[PDB]
């Protein structure tokens, strides 16, 4: 229980009512830093505690791949956290309405929630603190170094993040204690009847194609806490071993798949990182793969904490915003809306099978979300027409849309966040270019075209 994990939102009066846990990011019971610091605080003040989850009225400014996968994972989560004694309330409307009252009504002592450094998570709690007077803490559950104590400032390249992540990691890379349930129980609506009328809600903004029949194909990834262990315990055996040398070939699935269960924290990546680094295998794809769920993952929380514009064309390095400025009159060669961007109308079939893939799966490869995205830039009006659009299309159809890693990825990719600059080009200036034939070059395109007609 390292007390660096939490930090303090606002003080007050600590009630004698229960612990309440808020419940946004991490959705999981085991492995949870931000539940078992609930439950000690809970066991001090001899008090039970109490889990309660939002359902926002943002969740129609997604699809329904992302309402199902959240919803049936919250109906298997009830169950758990019922195992332990634990009872799970589900709130709809504003967390700032919804958990100011629940608070008061319920009495609560002492008011925690996990960490996220979106914008939207912010508004959240600056409407619950000026609606409360209990103690309100906050806990980073998701990074395995807390955000604010990895780097006190932006990290502008990986290089410097990760030695930095590197030299703390023996102080909060550990094991997780096991969460002791209440003494006793103590003392809002049905989860199926919030996934029905949320799914007839977002019915008519369901993604199609020609025969109205949907593009989703929900077979693919199963949601749920059981369901992230089992798809973490098949990557170690089967994909772990190959992922160095095949992490950037799209035709091959030799991915963790990890991602939507990371997204809506299902499962801990510290709890994944435990296991890999007790498995036996290349130490070339060890090292690749830690580098991407520890340094990548956790500097994308960096880039969000430290850049509250970190959507917008004002949080790129000063190089890439002075490059692209001297190209924004630069003729482009193609000009999509953000409808044919959508459906997958450009003269690129590599990018449409890109986007085809996201449109069917929820989940693009890593390797062509750097050409989808950068693509994006080159047949756009401008460079903040670019980010839009790009972030548009991430949110909506990607399964981990919405998440801190996806503004980093896309800031990385059209205004070389994180990265460096290269040979100077049209359009794009110095952002790194990825082209067709350098696609070519690096795995079969034409077996990933036909996969996603
Ligand atoms: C344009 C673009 C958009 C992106 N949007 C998303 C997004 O919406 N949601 C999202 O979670 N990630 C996004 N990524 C990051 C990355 O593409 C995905 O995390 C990765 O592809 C997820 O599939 P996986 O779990 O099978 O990857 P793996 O290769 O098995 O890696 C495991 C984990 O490492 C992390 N990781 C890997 N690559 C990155 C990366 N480049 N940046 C940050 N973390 C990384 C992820 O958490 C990932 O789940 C985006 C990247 C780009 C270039």
């Amino acid at each position: 229980m390292n007390p660096k994990r939490i930090r303090a939102l606002k003080s007050g009066k600590q009630g004698d009512g229960p612990v309440v846990y808020w419940m946004s990011r991490d959705q999981r019971a085991e492995d949870n830093w931000a539940l078992l610091f609930s439950r000690a605080i809970a066991k001090e003040a001899n008090v039970p505690v109490v889990v309660v989850f939002c359902l926002t009225d943002e969740f129609l400014e997604a699809g329904i791949r992302q309402y199902e996968f959240m919803l049936k994972g919250l109906q298997e989560l009830e169950v758990s956290l019922s195992r332990k004694k634990i009872p799970s309330f589900f709130l709809r409307g504003d967390p700032g309405e919804k958990i100011s009252r629940f608070v008061k009504d319920y009495n609560a002592g002492t008011l925690v929630t996990d960490f996220s450094p979106l914008r939207i998570k912010n508004q959240w709690i600056e409407k619950v603190i000026s609606g409360i007077s209990i103690p309100f803490f906050e806990v980073d559950a998701h990074n395995v170094v807390p955000c604010w104590e990895a780097s006190q400032k932006h990290e502008y390249a990986a290089h410097t993040f990760r030695p930095k992540l590197y030299a703390l990691l023996p102080e909060f890379l550990e094991e997780f204690p096991e969460l002791e349930p209440n003494s006793v129980t103590p003392e809002v609506e049905t989860l199926s009847d919030v996934l029905e009328t949320g799914v007839k809600a977002l019915l008519p903004e369901r993604a199609l194609l020609k025969n109205k029949d949907p593009l989703f194909e929900p077979w693919h990834f199963e949601p749920g806490e059981k369901a992230a262990k089992k798809v973490m315990e098949s990557f170690i055996a089967d994909r772990l071993d190959s992922y160095g040398a095949l992490r950037n070939d799209p035709t091959k699935n030799m991915l963790s798949n990890l991602s939507p269960y990371l997204h809506f924290g299902q499962i801990s990546s510290q709890r994944v990182v435990l296991e890999v680094e007790k498995a036996e295998s290349n130490p070339g794809s060890k090292k690749a793969f830690l580098d991407e769920i520890l340094i990548w993952k956790e500097i994308s929380d960096n880039f969000c904490y430290y850049n509250p514009g970190y959507d917008g064309f004002e949080s790129f390095p000063s190089w890439a915003k002075e490059s692209l400025n001297a190209h924004r009159n630069d003729v482009r060669s193609h000009i999509y809306t953000l409808e044919e961007f959508e459906a997958g109308k450009t003269h690129d079939p590599l990018w449409n099978a890109s986007q085809m893939e996201l449109l069917s799966t929820g989940k693009m490869h890593g390797y062509t979300r750097m050409y989808w995205a950068k693509k994006i830039l080159e047949w756009s009006e401008s460079p903040e027409k670019a980010l839009e659009i790009a972030i548009c299309l991430n949110d909506r159809y990607e399964l981990d849309g919405r998440d801190p890693n996806g503004y980093a990825g896309i800031a990385w990719s059209i205004g070389g966040v994180h990265d460096r600059a290269w040979g100077e080009r049209e359009v794009t200036g110095k952002i790194r270019y990825m082209s067709y034939e350098g696609c070519k070059r690096k795995f079969d395109v034409k077996l990933y075209i036909e996969k996603y007609s």
